[PDB]
């Protein structure tokens, strides 16, 4: 099926997020995912409280969620791609971010009034 | 045993939220997956930076964990129900809606200085 | 492997969240986890619209993902401690707490470009 989501949780300033920043995300997760754009959601969520390694430099926590498409190969592509996003749009050192993958069952997510399954 | 917990982030502006919300929120589940609402906590997260399909409409990304309530078609009823709740209350289309489902292990729920196992 | 993170979302004003109080979870979490500080990651979310068995009282919704280290014995433990640091520091009864833990796959999290597979 065609659900993904992605959410990144950072320090950096709200200013720093460049506009079309959303579509980007959207897309560039699209293309690595083999999932139409009209279902890839995406959350970002700036000047957070946060810390990585202790210190409060730059940093993400992010997840990806997705029916399907989620592996061990797949899940490196995924971060090379996502980490290289947040160092070129939001000045992120990519070894201060973590990224969560979540291959969903399609009968647990939930969309249209139903689920996936 | 009693817990779930449900979060709700949507782009939909923190004045179209009603008063009375979270216990709405709560209440409902309750009903939905037969635990007292003493033990359902709510979490509403708006005005956040978010597209659904690559576009800023409303929409929601939302979650429910749960100890046990939690499989296909109770995910279906809980998915009719939110989403019925979601566009009533806070003007969102139940097609830019995701819902991620999470049965958890009483042993993995941590509260009041131990877990629930 | 090293790699552990923690999220606490609570309705508690900013202004009550002490200062040098990421580096306190950071380094709580380090003694707790066995793991280096340097790859403890922390996310502290205050002043959020939040219930906890339908009222608005001090509450916390907190995650802890971690790669290894998570299991009944050790998930209490930390519950003890969190639920500490949180009533201690942030005024919240630890009876109005939930903490979800997750064990995570090593190549289901990203980081550096790469996952840590």
């Amino acid at each position: 099926p065609a659900a993904a989501m992605f959410i990144v949780n950072t320090n950096v300033p709200r200013a720093s997020v460049p506009d079309g920043f959303l579509s980007e995300l959207t897309q560039q997760l699209a293309q690595a995912t083999g999932k139409p754009p009209q279902y890839i959601a995406v959350h970002v969520v700036p000047d957070q409280l946060m810390a990585f390694g202790g210190s409060s430099e730059p940093c993400a926590l992010c997840s990806l969620h997705s029916i399907g498409k989620i592996g061990g190969a797949q899940n490196r592509s995924y971060s090379k791609l996502l980490c290289g996003l947040l160092a070129e749009r939001l000045r992120i050192s990519p070894d201060r971010v973590y990224i969560n993958y979540y291959d969903m069952n399609a009968a647990n997510v939930g969309w249209n009034n139903s689920t996936f399954a």
